[PDB]
């Protein structure tokens, strides 16, 4: 009957954070969304492409007053004229409008926003704004999101998240229709942003240091420093995406490699550029730790233990030394610092495993 550690170098968080990888999940600019190209007869142009909704986007019109949901002066960027019959158009009249269709039907409401919007005839499909407050879905006829120096006789315009534009939800034609389980959404309160370190949630060495009076101002200031198609590329979602508001220090940490696990962490908020304004989850999952390690003693004589060292149940990491309980932790979770770990993190805040241990890991 022996026990032994595992050498298998995993990550328990690895379902629950795929929603972070913005890169791969939304896999265009946020901040600007300007990922495709599509022709209009002979006409290249650029087109909004990302994957996710951005939570509480709009454009601001510089020395304005037009809302950009305002159809455009046939004003702001929304569809003109029509009859009002294609936008803007409430939630009630979408499911009238398509209330025959099986499929359709069974889109949550952001989704039947998108895919309304998306349907107006090229690859050229306009991007969208649902008013989620008012229940209402707005096709935008203008794709630019960005004319910002300013060099009135010019039309100046910028996005932005502030409070007016915080029910609003800001779509591409290429929006996920389960974008609930596969994006950002809610901000993770108790909890900042880490990077997976050989059986621990570490702390992102490199980031940018940012004021912020309140959680609003962190995710606005997130955003503005977002992935960004505009012109000086198409970003591909690669940016600085995602910020640890300490609530505490009123301090904005933002960083642009993604993040690969959670810190329990009272005095912390985990928000990124495409997430919610002010939704804030306070309840972290205290027993993703345990979970796993039982799950894998439940394997099988030879019991080998997981490389997890974090866990509520300070027994089960089978500690070398005294378990260090995590004060900051609404978990109460205890550390087991006194073990030999086969991973660092390097520049760039990446983490790769330790020079006596890579020729055993191929």
């Amino acid at each position: 009957p022996t026990v032994e550690r595992s050498t298998r170098m995993s990550n328990p968080w690895k379902a629950f954070m795929e929603k972070y990888d913005i890169e791969r999940t939304h896999s265009s600019g946020v901040r600007v969304d300007l990922g495709e190209d599509a022709e209009v007869e002979n006409a290249k142009y650029r087109i909004p492409a990302g994957r996710c909704p951005v939570f509480g986007k709009g454009i601001v019109i510089e020395n304005s007053d037009v809302s950009f949901l305002r159809p455009v002066a046939t004003g702001g960027f929304a569809f003109p004229n029509a009859n009002d019959h294609i936008s803007p158009m409430t939630l009630a009249n979408l499911k009238e409008r398509y209330k025959d269709n099986v499929e359709m039907m069974k889109l949550n409401d952001i989704a039947l926003c998108r895919t309304h919007a998306a349907s107006f005839v090229s690859n050229y499909r306009h991007p969208a704004v649902y008013d989620e407050k008012e229940k209402t879905c707005h096709m935008l006829y203008l794709s630019a999101q960005e004319n910002m120096y300013c060099s009135d006789a010019v039309f100046c315009f910028k996005p932005d998240k502030d409070e007016s534009f915080e029910n609003l939800v800001y779509l591409s034609k290429n929006v996920r229709n389960d974008w609930d389980k596969k994006c950002p959404r809610k901000n993770l309160g108790n909890a900042k942003f880490g990077l997976w370190v050989d059986g621990n949630c570490e702390e992102i060495p490199y980031v940018k240091e940012v004021e912020a009076e309140d959680l609003r101002e962190c995710n606005r200031i997130v955003f503005g420093a977002s992935a960004s198609d505009q012109p000086t590329f198409k970003s591909k979602g690669r940016g600085f995406n995602w910020a640890n508001f300490d609530s505490v220090k009123k301090k904005c940490y933002i960083f642009n490699t993604k993040p690969t696990c959670l810190i329990n962490d009272k005095n912390f908020i985990a928000t990124t550029a495409l997430s919610h304004p002010q939704e804030v989850d306070l309840e972290f999952p205290c027993s993703i730790y345990k979970d796993e390690i039982e799950r894998e003693i439940k394997k099988q004589e030879r019991i080998v233990l997981p490389r997890i060292f974090i866990s509520n149940d300070k027994e089960s990491i089978k500690c070398p030394c005294e378990p260090e309980r995590i004060s900051q932790s609404t978990c109460n979770f205890y550390v087991c610092n006194c073990v030999e770990k086969r991973a660092e993190i390097k520049e760039n805040n990446q983490v790769v495993i330790k020079e006596e241990f890579r020729d055993y890991y191929e």
